[PDB]
């Protein structure tokens, strides 16, 4: 259970463009040796159901946004069948994730960085959004409420890894 499939994207794929170009936004310097969608329906039946929930939580909110994850390439089996379990730490743009002590080369030179869709939510500078109810808390943190490069997730199934990007220098 929980089990997976990997599915390499051809270059001339409108859903690799779409990713490529987001990544090259601030990386365009770096080289793309591929790009995979992981396919993991329980992760992804337990993301939507989160989402579900929170959506008719949090009103007139964008919960969602799609953020990068920079990890070694021991890490890749891992989160494409736990996700991103037992915070975690996200980025807006792409070269914040391309940092060598996240996305390490491995022994070809090789650099890994997740495409992400987060569950961000309502966010703050896992705190409670009143101290009166602390059962009720905020979503997930960042740096900067107005201009964030950054998000940090705390609770299971709020970040599925839709997508894989390998690169090089
Ligand atoms: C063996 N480990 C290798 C390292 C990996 C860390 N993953 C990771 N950490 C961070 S902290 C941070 C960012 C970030 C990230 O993208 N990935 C991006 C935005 C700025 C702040 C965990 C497993």
């Amino acid at each position: 259970q929980q089990n997976f499939c990997v599915v390499e994207l051809l270059p001339s794929d409108p859903e690799y463009n779409t990713v490529a170009s987001k990544f090259n936004q601030t990386c365009s310097h770096f080289r793309i040796e591929k790009i995979e969608r992981i396919q993991n329906p329980d992760l992804w039946n337990s993301y939507q159901a989160k989402k579900k929930t929170m959506d008719a939580k949090n009103g007139q909110t964008m919960n969602e946004k799609q953020l990068f994850h920079g990890t070694d390439a021991g890490s890749v089996p891992h989160v494409n069948r736990n996700g991103f379990n037992r915070g975690t730490y996200f980025a807006v743009n792409a070269n914040y994730s391309a940092n060598d002590t996240y996305s390490r080369p491995d022994a070809n030179g090789r650099k890994h960085v997740y495409y992400v869709r987060v569950l961000t939510g309502i966010y703050t500078h896992p705190p409670s959004k009143n101290p009166q109810n602390p059962t009720d808390l905020y979503d997930t943190v960042t740096d900067n409420v107005h201009h964030p490069s950054l998000f940090v997730a705390f609770y299971d199934y709020q970040a599925y890894p839709e997508y894989l990007i390998t690169f090089r220098k």
